[PDB]
DNA sequence: TTCAAAAAGTCCCA
DNA sequence: ATGGGACTTTTTGA
């Protein structure tokens, strides 16, 4: 959880680079989750260089006993240094190395033992630095969760994070005119959850500056994909944003003694963003990604949420109990009224499914105990202990030996659409055989009364063309390295057409599938075909 | 009653 | 041992 050197020393330089110590010698940084002191003891370095340039300046300007390089330390720590965290071995750490910078009388040092969304804080501050926790719903306590709904509901609230309060709090602390920067997670800026968090910070402070690392691995051995933010409570009639997205996420962050020189070599891209038109979602793009995303937009006029029903997948609540692979012996012990086909999201290629090799145990439809007692004695009564551990279980509402989220067997048992809900990728397949799936592989199928205006082969053809694949990546969720979410609150946003390109871009769909579906497989000629349809979906929309 | 979101992901290997 | 690639469960609030 130790921030890279290279990135604490852009957050401090990008918040104190520019500050006046004549006009304010009296400057407060906090950091809020301050840790071991990984920014507060740069910002003593950066604090210090700044007052012994300017100590004759300061000398003569203001009390000239008071203004020596003598006291610059001392200075420094009780009036410009501030620190929270909860963990008092880290708190104890740093004021043994903020104490150990001079090497008389004791200084009184900052920091404090606390939960900075629990305390009182008695004055706000000129900068705000840091890297604060990041912890999800499954993760974090129940007790604590109560109190974050209760006083934080501005931006907590369901699947929301923690850090989503620390941003809360570091707005709320901020002194007017002053500035903020952190490491976060980069999820917020595209989830369902960070709406309201984005509506806080769009509407309490301007944001300077966006670098998006998108999936680059910027903590070693961790699995987070991380942006830094810098906001500002300035007086500001322009308010534009400076966006850094990487272009490359295999960079190696070092490869520069700066940070500032990695944003403006060729391996990131730069653009603005006029804060005004940020709608409740963030669309962070440049000049020919706004028109191309815009192009599509205004041409479409149907979404999928408008012609289609979508739906999770199965909620076991443990899969060991219920999924066996199809070769398994103990099927022989189950009924095939009670098996169902059951794929994995690596089985979702475009336009096909493969062959499932597991099998779903749909043991809701086991009438009662005694009737099937081999299969629940010798299968599924396996796992018991953690069936029964499991929050439907224990309140009563679902029997040991039931799906814990069994949906309903109709809307699988039927000609759908599946993708898989994390991908590199579009991978919409025409699903034929009646599979069941887990939460991993998202299903839509397509209503009544838009069966005439609609295929699914016509569906699959667009939405696995390159045009899709780009027009979903711009406001799609990014998770890691070539891995975006493909969840149903944005792939029922993606807008769909039908013009005079119809027929002949579901023609080319149908022989891509029966390609794909022979014995003997020329994958080249679907590739050919498959950019002859791009050109007819770019015809189409006037790209 | 029952939906769908959530990576400080998880796990393995060369 | 690490960094990088393949692949993805069930807990949870609403
Ligand atoms: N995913 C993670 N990553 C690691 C955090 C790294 S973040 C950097 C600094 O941040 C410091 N830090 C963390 N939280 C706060 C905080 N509010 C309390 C948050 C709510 C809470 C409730 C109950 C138990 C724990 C936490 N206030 C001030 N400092 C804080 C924290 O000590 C750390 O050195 N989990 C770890 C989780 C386990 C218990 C201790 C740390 C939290
Ligand atoms: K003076
Ligand atoms: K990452
Ligand atoms: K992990």
């Amino acid at each position: 959880y130790y921030t890279p050197k290279i990135i604490v020393d852009y957050i401090v330089k990008k918040t104190l680079k520019n500050h006046d110590i004549i006009k304010n010698p009296y400057p407060r940084i906090l950091d809020i989750s301050c840790g071991c002191g990984n920014f507060l003891l740069e910002v003593y370095d950066i604090l210090y260089d700044l007052f012994e340039e300017n100590i004759y300046e300061l000398k003569k300007k203001y009390d000239e006993n008071y203004w020596t390089v003598d006291n610059i330390h001392r200075h420094i720590l009780n009036y410009c240094i501030y620190g929270a965290d909860i963990d008092e071995k880290a708190i104890s750490i740093l004021k043994d190395s903020l104490t150990n910078k001079k090497v008389e009388s004791d200084i009184k040092i900052n920091l404090f033992c606390c939960d900075s969304l629990k305390k009182k804080w008695r004055y706000k501050f000129d900068y705000i630095v840091g890297n604060p926790p990041y912890i999800g719903h499954k993760k974090l306590e129940k007790k604590y969760k109560k109190f974050l709904l209760e006083k934080y509901s501005e931006v907590y609230k369901d699947k929301a994070d923690l850090y989503f309060c620390f941003y809360k709090k570091i707005i709320d602390i901020l002194k007017q005119g002053g500035i903020g920067s952190v490491i976060t997670p980069r999820y917020f800026l595209e989830s369902l959850s960070g709406k309201d968090l984005r509506e806080y910070i769009k509407s309490n402070v301007n944001v300077q500056e966006i670098v998006d690392f998108l999936g680059a691995n910027i903590f070693k051995n961790i699995g987070v994909s991380s942006c830094i933010l810098t906001f500002d409570k300035k007086k500001t009639k322009e308010t534009y944003i400076d966006v850094f997205k990487i272009k490359n996420e295999d960079i190696c962050i070092n490869k520069f003694e700066t940070l500032e020189e990695l944003l403006k070599s060729s391996k990131f891209e730069h653009f603005n963003i006029n804060q005004r038109l940020l709608s409740d979602e963030w669309i962070l793009v440049n000049k020919d990604d706004e028109t191309f995303y815009n192009k599509i937009q205004e041409k479409c006029k149907y979404s999928l949420e408008d012609i289609a029903i979508s739906f999770q997948g199965i909620i076991t609540g443990c899969d060991k109990a219920f999924i066996l692979s199809k070769d398994d012996v103990k099927l022989n012990l189950v009924d095939d009224k009670f098996l169902k086909c059951w794929i994995k999201s690596k089985n979702i290629n475009k336009y096909i499914v493969d062959k499932s090799e597991y099998r779903l145990i749909y043991s809701n439809d086991i009438d009662n105990e005694n009737t099937n007692k081999r299969i629940l004695d010798e299968i599924i009564g396996l796992y018991k202990t953690k069936l029964e551990n499991r929050r439907e279980c224990k309140s009563g509402i679902r029997k040991w030996y039931e799906l814990q989220w069994g949906r309903e067997k109709l809307f699988f048992e039927r000609k759908k659409i599946m993708y898989p809900y994390k991908s590199n990728e579009n991978r919409f397949a025409i699903d034929y055989d009646n599979n069941f799936s887990s939460a991993d592989v998202y299903s839509f199928f397509i209503k009544e009364e838009y069966l005439d205006k609609f295929s699914y082969e016509y569906l699959v053809g667009i939405l696995n063309s390159s045009v899709y694949d780009k027009y979903f990546k711009i406001t799609a969720k990014k998770m890691s390295k070539n891995i975006y979410d493909y969840y149903p609150n944005k792939v029922m946003k993606i807008r769909i057409f039908r013009d005079n390109n119809y027929e002949e871009i579901e023609n080319l769909s149908k022989q891509i599938i029966s390609i794909l579906l022979n014995k003997s497989i020329d994958k080249g000629k679907v590739e050919k075909l498959q950019i002859k349809m791009d050109n007819l979906i770019m015809d189409s929309l006037g790209i």
